[PDB]
């Protein structure tokens, strides 16, 4: 064996040619010993003696790609100051470029024995541990530019990478579930009849299947509990986990790429599969626990602002450096176009407060490489102050939380107030225009992977998610939803033709919005998870998609709703409309067909509006200053329980382009056109759209 | 005109083919505009109206480089709420790629009325202002190898621009003083015959002339005031200021990395040349007053740690995007192997305590272009808890002040300086050892820009600034230097031995010692200000270098050849510290009597000879192929006494290689043998050390 001191960056595994560079961080560690695994378990060890700034690094020649590593962090094991290193214990690589291997489940991944966690765990974790790998990082983007989709023509698609694609009638198994079969000409098309401009996958980054899943018959499926900040998930690769994933997530980049759809994966840096002080010692608690990790006050105990074991010490360099190195990592060797962050408050806590000024905030501002990619967040956390909907800095897009629940509540029959929901039309003007951003800063959404599918968002008024082991105390207990007449599946074809079209009028409120539309993956198949509103560990047909009449014309009336946003630049506007100085570019008006005043727009009881949206009005320039011209539109909502009667603004005539209200599809299909003061009697609960030539 | 919304990438206006695109950042900017400059003064404003997270941007087709521009920021001039903006005048672009002419000091570029404040100044400062010049980027930098010079192989050489090569017999009078000049082969030729690995160049980012300092027929020299951290400093360019001066310093650097030196630029990020208020109105004060720079608890006056008028807001990202887009500019863009951070401890200073973990910190430990360039700091600023010398992040290296006045003290003769003067030999263990670096990270040096010159240092014992105009009331008052017999020039042939032989010694203690050393420029042909101790206005015979024509080169001859020997050597520039102790000896106290040192005769009062041996069998340290590094065994002899005292050796034979005591210089001139137990009679303030492998 020979070692060379090597160099202390890049951080992780990287292979020179001749041999491979190993460089791992502790502050808090005496020895460090890199161990390379052989096909027989088998360490051989290395000491990384050479310590630079803290970081343990040799150059080892001849070791190559596919060699399964790992480290022992000889350090003291004292709970009590906060130091839980352990040298029985193979740590992983956080920045390891691929993982090989699964969790096996047992008492020796842990650090502490089974009943005294105050205690020193001396098993070998080796055989029951992931394996990080050492990666050929060659791969041949041939024309692969970055399809640098405007913000104001996105319309993103939430999907998950195995449910995607797992009952798809079109792929070979092996395909079916993994990276190259969201590659497949068969799924890009769909998502390209589909109009979607952006994937969003959820997370990628390899996660671990929670212990208390395992051993409870279930595994964790939708993945925010990842380990490896830099390597796909070995679980989605169907060319092997020996180096062989971050192939696959490559080239199904690639293909993604040559039809023009986006990649902005789904990234967790919240928390660690490590969980709390009962969690497993599988990466980070073994190389520095205090500098990863929040400790609370008793350093034994962590403190955990997202509900799920642990947190991330987001004023340490060590971890925003290996954040933003992954950040990086996906953006350049992996060429994801963007990135939506979960629970995107706890990155903000710098010392407890969601601080808007905070490191994490000023890293992400200023490097080039990932200011300029999507910056997508879920402007919340479970923590005290976490609700910070319209407080991230200006260079930020949310998840409009406030947009999901006013929309929601509007189509329930909730007596929330007009100008609530109106402000939502216009893109949370409330939110998002005081701070300096623009209505793209708004990620509408009607549903997503947490709670409800779109039609279980009409078919069901509380959870059922007893399937999940945890007796029905998961997940939102109240989605703010409405069963149509019947909690479950139904025969009867009045809440049927109500249901199916509710779930139009939740599209066509989406695609009218503005800002950038989100869709949960299967909404256009009318996919159902039976009420089941939290299907993290449901990786089962639960969560599938099922492909293959009814689940065909809401499909079409997706299809061509998306089509209209596309080609009228009204309803995705990229600025905010102001509708009256002291041809207007924005009016209200009553179903009686007169304006509306302050009065009616505080009305305690109403149900119903007529919104009329200029197009020679839209004060945008184009890409080359070009005045960007569109059709006029009148759009026609109705929240009554009850039939109620529209009158049109006289002389002139209209063309009713959108109708959530025939089971056939008005996008899809043609309009009878309508004159100035036509009286137009709309039915309950559903929608019509105008437009004037 | 033609002017499209263009991007908000980069800051800056960056050329693209067609023409350029302009972005400026401004949150308390009602309106920016965009000031395009013709040769006969007049403006083509054109409205930046796009705003992009509060960065104001046009792509203006056409514009190409040469375009002479600025801003115009109109803004609510309110220093009792922190603004500062004024349409009035024409703000530079503080991501200026080429700034071009000077300022022309008069009442229109103050912002206020000079009566008045807290009034509002209405004077066009066009035509008295710098202007920032839209460049071409292109460049062919050829072969450009960085020369990665290893850290314990560097010696940093301080140089000024002008000063190095305003005064050269060898180069045209055009390029004297200038970039160009300083790539002459003449030039790069004198630094390959010294030994040094890395030119640090003071100040090239452009600073503006004081008015304080034209105004009173000085001028601003060293350069530590600039308002554009992205462009050269013009009056350093032969070939013009209409971007011609980046051109300049490129093939200054190509030129350079061809020599391979490595061209270590100083940076001064703390504090602007718009000064507190009372100052002009140039750049950010314009632009967002508030956010860019530390205003007081009365947003009216400018907190000020650097006792330089101002202080910049370490905190507000748009500040630290800032100081990391010039940094990273630098490196990338003008292929500067790294950067000397002035007054340092104000950049860790994030809302008013010197933090460790400041966001600057975390921000350069983490950023892949930066981090790896050589990170310098002087550790210190004048505000509370301002001296942090071993303080900073283990990635850093720091000026050792505490070596400067230790070695300074020893040959002074001060009372009980051997014991530190041990630590300062060993790399300064009590600063650097337990925070996790190395010796290397102690910059060790005994002369700089600051205080005296190596000359001076050992010819005058206070200050002689009257030049400076302030009365001799500027500048360091004690340098702990002393004259040697008479305070200036002398005649005497006693003094002057003594002098020149003490110069020896300095230069001998700097490059025997751990860490890098540091030479300021012109110490070679001992170079000499006068007796100013604080040269920051001088520009002219006082600070520029003399270039030799017997003394002054006998005296070069012998820092050349010591250079040599700390590179031939690898003990003097050990890659880890000494331990001196098994419980091999790699280092060895003794005392001229020849017997080893003891802990009562090490804290002795009255102590001023030392005799170390270092071992060059024991140097316990990898090379890069995992080599053994090998070295004969050294034995210094450092007699600080005012007397000859009688030195013994230890333990065979021995060399002597270096002796300070004779004229004809014996770092070069080779040695007599001495036995290995005689007594040797060793001249007063002189040492000597011996060779055997
Ligand atoms: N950033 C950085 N700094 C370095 C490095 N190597 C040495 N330093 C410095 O070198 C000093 C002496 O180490 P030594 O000659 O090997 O003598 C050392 C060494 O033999 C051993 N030691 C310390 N750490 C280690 C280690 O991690 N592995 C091994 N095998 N020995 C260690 O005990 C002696 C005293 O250790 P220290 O208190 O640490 O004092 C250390 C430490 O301050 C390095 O690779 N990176
Ligand atoms: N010539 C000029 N006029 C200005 C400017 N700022 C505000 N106004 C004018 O005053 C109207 C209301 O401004 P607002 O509060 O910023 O409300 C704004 C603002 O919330 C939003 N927004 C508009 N433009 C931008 C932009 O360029 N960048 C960002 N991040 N947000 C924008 O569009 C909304 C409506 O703007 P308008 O339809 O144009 O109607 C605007 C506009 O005519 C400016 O910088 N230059």
């Amino acid at each position: 064996m020979q070692v060379w001191p090597g160099q202390a960056y890049p951080l992780g595994a990287t292979y020179d040619g001749a041999g491979t560079n190993f460089a791992v961080f502790s502050e808090a560690a005496h020895r460090i010993e890199l161990c390379l695994l052989h096909d027989d378990g088998s360490e051989t060890a290395v000491e990384l003696r050479e310590t630079d700034a803290f970081v343990r690094h040799a150059y080892l020649p001849g070791v190559m790609p596919g060699q399964r590593y790992g480290f022992r962090v000889h350090g003291p094991y004292a709970p009590e100051r906060g130091l839980r290193c352990n040298a029985a214990k193979l740590l992983l690589d956080p920045y390891a470029r691929a993982v090989s291997g699964r969790v096996r489940w047992g008492e020796a991944v842990y650090g502490y024995p089974f009943g005294r966690p105050d205690a020193r765990n001396d098993l070998d974790s080796a055989p029951d541990t992931m394996t990080s790998v050492v990666v050929n990082p060659y791969f041949d983007w041939g024309d692969d530019r970055r399809p640098r989709t405007e913000y104001h023509h996105t319309v993103i698609y939430e999907a998950h990478v195995k449910g995607l694609t797992m009952l798809h009638p079109d792929l070979p198994e092996e395909l079916r579930g993994t990276y190259a079969g969201l590659a497949h000409p068969s799924v890009i098309g769909h998502l390209r009849e589909l109009g979607v401009t952006a994937l969003e996958l959820m997370p990628v980054h390899q996660f671990v299947n929670d212990h208390r899943l395992v051993d409870a018959g279930l595994s964790n499926y939708w993945g925010y509990n990842t380990i490896g900040f830099f390597a796909p998930h070995n679980a989605y690769a169907s060319w092997g986990d020996r180096g062989q994933q971050v192939l696959e997530f490559k080239s199904a980049v690639r293909a993604l790429h040559q039809a023009g759809i986006e990649v902005i994966l789904d990234v967790v840096y919240n928390h660690t599969a490590e969980g709390n002080h009962l969690g497993p010692t599988l990466s980070m608690r073994g190389l520095d626990n205090p500098s990863y990790y929040r400790l609370a006050d008793d350093p034994r105990y962590y403190m955990d602002t997202t509900g799920t074991g642990n947190s991330l010490l987001m004023r340490s360099p060590h971890v925003l450096q290996l954040i933003m190195d992954s950040l990086r990592y996906w953006v350049t060797e992996m060429h994801v176009d963007g990135f939506r962050f979960d629970l995107a408050a706890t990155l903000a806590r710098q010392f407890h407060e969601v601080d808007r000024l905070s490191s994490f905030f000023d890293l992400v501002q200023q490097d080039p490489v990932v200011s300029q990619v999507k910056l997508i967040a879920e402007p919340w956390d479970v923590g005290e102050g976490g609700y910070q909907v319209g407080n991230f800095p200006p260079l930020w897009t949310e998840w409009n939380g406030k947009y999901r629940d006013c929309v929601r509540d509007l189509w329930r029959g909730e007596p929330r107030t007009l100008a609530e929901f109106a402000s939502r039309l216009t893109g949370s003007s409330d939110l998002y225009q005081d701070d300096g951003r623009r209505p793209l800063a708004s990620v509408n959404f009607v549903t997503c992977h947490d709670g409800f599918t779109l039609r279980d968002l009409v078919s069901y008024n509380e959870k059922r998610n007893e399937a999940n082991g945890e007796g029905n105390r998961d997940g939102e207990n109240y989605n703010r939803s409405w069963n149509c007449g019947e909690e479950g599946e139904t025969e009867d074809v009045g809440i049927t033709e109500l249901r199916a079209r509710q779930m139009r009028n939740f599209l066509a409120t989406l695609m009218l919005s503005q800002g950038v539309p989100m869709l949960s993956h299967g909404d256009e198949f009318g996919r159902t998870q039976g009420g089941n509103n939290n299907a993290y560990c449901q990786d089962n047909e639960v969560s599938w998609v099922r492909w293959p009449e009814a689940e065909a014309t809401l499909l079409r009336f997706t299809r061509s709703m998306v089509r209209l946003r596309r080609e009228h630049p009204v309803f995705r506007r990229r600025r905010f409309f102001h509708g009256r100085p002291v041809l207007t570019d924005i009016a209200w008006f009553t179903p009686e067909g007169e304006e509306m005043t302050s009065r009616d727009w505080q009305a305690a009881h109403a149900q119903a509006l007529t919104v009329f949206l200029n197009g020679n009005a839209i004060s945008e320039p184009g890409t080359q200053g070009e005045r960007i011209a569109d059709d006029s539109f009148l759009l026609m909502f109705n929240a009554s329980a009850k039939e109620l009667e529209f009158v049109v603004p006289h002389g002139r005539y209209w063309r009713m382009v959108v109708d959530t209200s025939d089971p056939e599809g008005m996008p899809p299909q043609q309009g009878p056109e309508l004159a100035g003061g036509e009286r137009v009697t709309l039915a309950p609960l559903s929608l019509t759209v105008l437009r004037r030539p």
